[PDB]
């Protein structure tokens, strides 16, 4: 796809999150490059309203799948870089194990030379004393892998998948995701057939930094799919 030859680089990136939870308004702003030949993302995240009333781990897959590493023999699977520069709509359902769900409409396209993440997230019938408001989670995220698969008639993707969050007694609390694509412009897209990406995530803090915030490394890579 001519999306592909956007990404042969280093690519700023821009993330702006305005979200509601149980009615606690705050913004994230983040700033970082993109690196889609190694898979890899390097971000520094601010809560710009204060304090974050949600823990930072909740939303790293809210705040750019178009930085995968698709390897070359999969090139014709990657449906986000094709959608560039015109970009794509990003949706999720994420419902948290005996607790509330969040939902999420977010678009992802370039604005200049610029990746750009603007996203809004409503947070819906959590507990004033569960893990996500009363902030009883680690600060980590383990690796994950999630299923892609192509939804012809909306002319995107779909996936569904679990992430396994660290409480701090001890336990694991899942989120269940429920993620949808679709671009925005009217060009050829690239439809995949079914596959796999893999992610780690690295969360660290800057010792110089006294807003709440979060550093992040993360890398993405695609398989599944044989000649």
């Amino acid at each position: 796809s001519k999306g592909e030859e956007l990404f042969t680089g280093v690519v700023p990136i821009l993330v702006e999150l305005d979200g509601d939870v149980n009615g606690h308004k705050f913004s994230v702003r983040g700033e970082g490059e993109g690196d889609a030949t190694n898979g890899k993302l390097t971000m520094k995240f601010i809560c710009t309203t204060g304090k974050l009333p949600v823990p930072w781990p909740t939303l790293v897959t809210t705040l750019v799948l178009c930085f995968a590493r698709y390897p070359d023999h999969m090139k014709q699977h990657d449906f986000f870089k094709s959608a560039m520069p015109e970009g794509y709509v990003q949706e999720r359902t994420i419902s948290f194990e005996d607790d509330g769900y969040y939902k999420t409409r977010a678009e992802v396209k370039f604005e200049g030379d610029t990746l750009v993440n603007r996203i809004e997230l409503k947070g819906i019938d959590f507990k004033e004393d569960g893990n996500i408001l009363g902030h009883k989670l680690e600060y980590n995220l383990n690796s994950h892998n999630a299923y892609i698969t192509a939804d012809k008639q909306k002319n995107g993707i779909r996936s569904n998948f679990k992430i396994r969050l660290n409480v701090e007694d001890g336990s694991v609390q899942l989120a269940d995701h429920y993620q949808q694509n679709t671009p925005i412009g009217d060009g050829p897209v690239l439809l995949p057939d079914n596959h796999y990406l893999s992610t780690q995530n690295k969360l660290s803090k800057d010792p110089n930094e006294k807003r709440d915030h979060m550093v992040l490394l993360e890398f993405v890579t695609a398989s599944g799919i044989t000649l």
